[PDB]
């Protein structure tokens, strides 16, 4: 079930799949090629199944981080956009769609955390983390908090940790150094120290999660929160005058949040590789192409410099892009699973007073390596099953 | 019992040991040294145990791949042949007897897969893989197949995969790079793709094993087969006019099959190191030395350029050598166990449609590292084996955490002649 | 209970804590900071618990090898002694208090195995291992052995193995190369070969442990033994005229024993970092500071060149230092656990003739690599239990 003489596209239901098939019907009208967009349940899990048997869609739209596993399984074809078309998108977006120095997907939309604040309580958002403590008691006098965001998630607290020098793995020359962790450098240390300090001073709770944080802002109890474009819909409903802006700066350095980029990948088994490249290069990745998908459903910031500038008219979108530019592309490697979990524990321990800043991060940097075990002994499952899946000759002869 | 004033030699039962005894008799008459040659059953298993206790033979003749484990266990003495004697053998053979850039055995005989074809059906064997498809339907018109060989074994299908750039591990400056696998490069990809294509087109069965392939050729149903010098005896009995030649070429590159080289190693515990070096350097590794072993039992191609040229008179032997020269020396490292098994699965999966070439190969690559870690599991078991051996042979809180239960590593078959 | 404006010190109950307290009293008098010295049970285990929670002492005195784990856990603050003060101590001691090229403790006292011999039986100790065999039968004629020391421990047999080129891991640039083991080089090979030969010739038992060796010397049955400064007290009681001297030499190279160095580390959580650095730099690490600790309890050889020269008056101490200088600082890395155990087995197997020198030494190097990551994974599995 490849396709052959047609195109089949998989994207997530929560996206502008309607907006896409419009560019499908716009393509179909020019080439005579039937484009079918479809959105199956947990496709990001179906794809490793079906593509492994040569079946599945011709292209797949998903976050760039998941493609790492696909590319390593050889499930994605290597794209060949000329230099001219490369200059049409933001250079940083191309670093998000590259596995082993080989380009393996077209960047679509950019997603990053930003600083959301209530314009009523706060006419001017602080440009620095260091003025939050001073700001908090100014607000606490009126029975309001300065800032509240999710602390149970590293994804949310990483921007501050990594603001001074912290980094997952090292990106140098289109390659991630799995042996060059940076959750233990002086940068991370100071980052987390500041965050712990706020909790020790009573400027923040140690048990602030997502729901608590969101609710606090939406009721107008807090002055600021940190969240992405997905939380915008909820605030509009709260009817609370809010603006999204660039994140504050720590020790004069800007915050470095993670960057989730939607990408279009081409099946390595798809016989219509030329057509996919046709569809995506000249039909979708154009002003009207993105416009159309965007109309059914907003995509936040986009990779395409031309259409981005038009969307930038929205202060919120412009801030998401600016935050992403200064941020860090989320590594698509498998060792990333490890990092997440190691850092998660490190922050929670440092928050609860179960460990100290210096100490909990130094346990994490070691703990990350300790998840080399994951790979080894998860392969111990896939290997022992296969040695015994090839000894199926016990059931071949009985039938 | 090491020896001391004598030379005890071990060699496999199927080899020319009686021919060796002659070279042991001609050595005895010229120095006065009694030379015993014995062929113990499963000696590749006996040697690990006895040489570890300082006992066993002074020298051992076995395939070069097995010596890797021996050398790493410090079981083999480092040889010192001068540059003059080195030039007497083929330079490529010396790369087969080297562990950690130290020479640890003398090369004897070379073994490699070749292209066997029936001269009756096929007067001229194809010089290229790309003409096999065209050839097959030319033969299928007469109710005959063009080619049939073992597909269940990577050993047999590797020559085509590695023909374009595929390689196990990287050999650069007398060192194998365990972190430089090449079963995933563009070379391998195309190699396997072509092989899969033949099976998808109906030019080959997905379940062709060794017995099926051999039988098909020996009955004269197939035009060609790929096999080594060990299968020659069987074809002579079939009485079917056959010639062995260089393997075909893929994308203009020649096939790169594995090369099994018989070698003479010297026990690190043998006090008669000087005598062994004497025996092998000036007595065995000579025209008349090899001749003698060869007479009791053919050794195929030999390392010695002088005697090789005389044996080359046989078209079959000359082809084995030529195939070996263009081939790849089989790495004697432990990570090789892993490779084999990873590639075996990859080919079989690609052969059925259960995975694609791109998919199965990139899989097997990840899986190769996956084993060079359960290699630890063995020492981890042998860490606890000797720990509980000595802690028997005499006369709370976070303790629960400990969980060293899984897993098991199930062994393989032997394989598999006659 | 961090502290703040006070100084709490931890040191081993067996060491001269009272001497340290004197130094505390002197600090208090000259500043206004009360210094408390306490020696709790199994403190080197307590510390990892309490320091992980930000609690515990401001400084900790323990062997330098244990600090490796502490430093890696980020439990120790990085010290900043100027170059002037660095020149006051022996340069080799500074290589013992360094984790990842960052200095993390002040060296205090140096400990190393030496050659102890009975002056009555042996007026002059042999300067070379190669003359031991000849010496042994000279002594066996009078019903006495030439040498007896612990063979069950690599710690004791390593000086001879490593004397020709053997080495745990490679120290180059202030960094340990975990991939550059040296228990398999020609140096180690010959080392162990000689040791095995002595046992095969009947110059030594394969089952000589610590107790047996010590007793043999103390009764005056053996002419020589190899042991550290901790065994001195026992010999004095034996009342047997003994002298401690530099270890013999193998193939012209000197023996390379391990060097255990007592160090003062500062808690990374201590708010009185400045005061600790004050206490240790200008109060304890001085002639009168060490003197005082030394009086309650001897510390053997000291890092401080000035006070060392004054203690050198004791032939025994001078020999410990000289043995340490030619020896090998014991690596404080985690892969060290592996080495120990790998070598232990290697020696014992080579002792029994269960393996050859070549074979057993090859096994242990490949063994050290196996149990080294699997002590890293036996913790990875272990932590997933504690975190679910
Ligand atoms: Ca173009
Ligand atoms: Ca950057
Ligand atoms: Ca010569
Ligand atoms: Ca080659
Ligand atoms: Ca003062
Ligand atoms: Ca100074
Ligand atoms: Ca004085
Ligand atoms: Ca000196
Ligand atoms: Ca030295
Ligand atoms: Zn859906
Ligand atoms: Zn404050
Ligand atoms: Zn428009
Ligand atoms: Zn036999
Ligand atoms: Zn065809
Ligand atoms: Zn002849
Ligand atoms: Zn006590
Ligand atoms: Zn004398
Ligand atoms: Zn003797």
């Amino acid at each position: 079930k490849i396709e052959e003489g047609k195109l089949v596209i998989w994207i997530n239901g929560d996206k502008g799949y309607n907006g896409l098939a419009e560019v499908g019907k716009k393509f179909e009208k020019d080439t005579g090629i039937k484009v079918t967009v479809e959105h199956p349940d947990k496709l990001e899990e179906k794809f490793p199944q079906v593509a492994a048997t040569g079946d599945g869609p011709d292209i797949i739209f998903w976050a760039h981080d998941r493609f790492g596993g696909y590319a390593q399984s050889g499930l994605l074809a290597e794209i060949t956009p000329d230099k001219a078309f490369q200059d049409k998108l933001y250079p940083f977006t191309w670093d998000a769609v590259r596995y082993n120095g080989k380009l393996i997907a077209y960047p679509i939309a950019v997603e990053a955390l930003s600083l959301i604040y209530n314009k009523d309580l706060l006419p001017n958002p602080p440009k620095t983390w260091e003025e939050i403590p001073a700001l908090d008691k100014e607000l606490k006098a009126k029975g309001k908090s300065a800032l509240m965001f999710n602390l149970q998630e590293p994804y949310f607290t990483w921007p501050l940790i990594a603001a001074d020098g912290g980094y997952a793995f090292k990106y140098e020359n289109g390659k991630y150094d799995i042996k060059d962790v940076g959750v233990d450098n002086a940068g991370a240390k100071a980052g987390l120290t500041f965050l712990v300090d706020l909790i020790k001073n009573k400027h923040m709770n140690a048990d602030t999660d997502y729901s608590i944080a969101e609710a606090a802002f939406n009721k107008g109890e807090t002055a600021m929160t940190i969240n992405g474009p997905w939380a915008w819909s909820n605030i509009d409903t709260s009817k609370v005058n809010y603006g999204v802006t660039v994140l504050p700066t720590f020790k004069g350095q800007p915050s470095k949040p993670f960057v989730g980029v939607l990408s279009a990948g081409i099946n390595a088994a798809s016989p219509n590789k030329e057509l996919a490249k046709e569809f995506l290069e000249n039909y979708l990745l154009t002003d009207e192409g993105l416009e159309a998908v965007n109309k059914d459903k907003p995509l936040g910031a986009v990779a395409l410099k031309s259409y981005e500038e038009e969307l930038a008219k929205d202060p919120r979108i412009a801030a998401t892009m600016e935050n992403a530019q200064k941020g860090e592309i989320m590594p698509n490697i498998p060792q990333m699973s490890a990092f997440w979990y190691a850092v998660r524990t490190a922050v929670i321990n440092a928050a609860s007073g179960r460990q100290t800043v210096d100490a909990a991060l130094a346990a994490a940097q070691t703990n990350a390596a300790a998840m080399a075990t994951l790979e080894k002994l998860m392969k111990a499952f896939e290997s022992l099953k296969s040695f015994q899946q090839q000894q199926q000759q016990q059931q071949q002869q009985q039938q």
